[PDB]
């Protein structure tokens, strides 16, 4: 409806067409459960094919939807630990508060974060305070919506240098079938994307990017074809001659396999082409 | 050395040749981590190919080896929850105490268990008290060792019927290369097995079983060939004409795939042959 996305979510759909259905040079094992009320868990195994380094993630999550509450514990294989409490729609509809705690016993270094979001018709506001060692930093964002139009600002203030270190503007238009998104970062990096839901089975995206000091231009084109409900193909090219190819199949209910190939241009089937395999398991 | 196994462990090796390297009619996803001191986790996803029912297990484990302590939390997709505290070698070398707690919110039904084991040269004693609803039951076991010989007794007393409900004897001989194991259950079921470590690459087993009231006989033969350190083949037959075939490959370090086939005899490649796929991920 008329409640705009967060700054970060501006351009998500186009990004989603380019990123999801590919995991080049990785073998991924995902185990998730679904409990809309109560206890949930996500375990993830990742193996880099070029390095053979193997990562492991567990996330434990209690949703208490009566109280708009979510508690999340996370663990990785570097022994880094994470707590996240989230209150949503409690003191007021569209308000969201998150207290987030981090601790790597590997380094002894902590990290706490308080994130606030307020959201209503035409406006999406955020303020994120990172209480870092060499912090805090505060990241604030405002998105305003006008009849499918979206204008955004995002800034980051590092108290150590007592200065703004990031200043991003975004402008866009957004129906369900079509999204224009444009952004400039630090008055220097230019981005734009078009996402089109061409029909129920085909998503396409175009991506543009360039720098204020530099006459060259980066672009990609991307497509996602949902052949049937249990299979989909994804392909992308960029003007650096890279080709991405992606196939996701549901083998059995709750079991999805993804095969990925990233090919280099001209030297196609003549050298260093990354492959990927993802297996997702839903219970 | 001269410290014998537990009653349950009598015949493990032979059982291991018959069971490991096969998972017929199942798709399994295992994610484990290794931390000999501290935090460990095992997540398991199982899909029955014939039913398409999908099971999910998480196990969380802190080992505190300074104190011989292990805490384990477990969860399954039926919402059943489990705690296990374990003290080993603390008040005395070879003593092991376990307090184990269960609770299915699905049924509201609890289950607590206290298990004690004492172990030393020539003897392996256990007493397990299941504090069940329609319990308790106490299961006690004694294994005695004499120069490779092993004699065992195992009983179960249900306090509700105030009677012994199980009474098992086992006799065996056991070097590292070779195990004879024989057992009679409730004076009626007869079991025996031979395990031979024929060399560093080949394990074989033979299995026999029959009933005091019944002139028929069940047997299986089983082999496990370790071709190289990253591949192994397993095959078994039984006198009911079933054939098991198993291949386990290490694809990348920490990633192991198992393909299983269970074939019916005479009707081989002419009907209902179960297949299996296991993927194990170590991080």
């Amino acid at each position: 409806m008329a409640v705009p996305p967060t700054y970060a979510d501006l351009g998500e759909s186009a990004r989603d067409v380019f990123t999801k259905g590919y995991g080049f040079g990785l073998i991924k094992l995902d185990l998730k459960t679904k409990s809309e009320n109560g206890l949930e868990f996500t375990s993830s195994g990742s193996a880099n094919t070029e390095t053979t380094k193997v990562n492991g993630s567990l996330e434990t999550k209690y949703r208490w939807t009566e109280y708009g509450l979510t508690f999340t514990e996370k663990w990785n294989t570097d022994n880094t630990l994470g707590t996240e409490i989230t209150v949503e729609d409690q003191l007021a509809r569209g308000l969201k508060l998150t207290f987030d705690s981090s601790f790597s016993p590997n380094t002894g270094k902590k990290n706490a974060k308080i994130k606030t979001g307020y959201k209503r018709e035409h406006i999406n506001l955020g303020c994120d305070v990172d209480f870092d060692i060499a912090g805090p930093s505060i990241r604030g964002a405002l998105v305003l919506g006008y009849e499918g139009w979206l204008a955004g600002y995002q800034m980051n203030f590092e108290t150590s240098k007592s200065r703004v270190t990031q200043s991003n503007f975004a402008v866009g238009y957004k129906t369900d079938e079509f999204q224009l998104h444009t952004n400039v970062n630090d008055g220097t990096e230019f981005g734009g994307s078009i996402y089109q839901k061409v029909n129920k089975k085909l998503e396409t995206a175009v991506n543009l990017a360039w720098t204020a000091g530099n006459s060259n231009t980066r672009f990609g084109i991307a497509a996602k074809y949902q052949v049937d409900p249990d299979a989909c193909f994804s392909a992308k090219v960029n003007n650096s001659s890279l080709i991405g190819l992606g196939y996701t199949q549901t083998l059995k209910p709750g079991i999805k396999l993804t095969l990925s190939a990233l090919l280099d241009g001209k030297n196609v089937n003549a050298g260093g082409h990354k492959l990927g395999l993802g297996l997702e398991f839903q219970a």
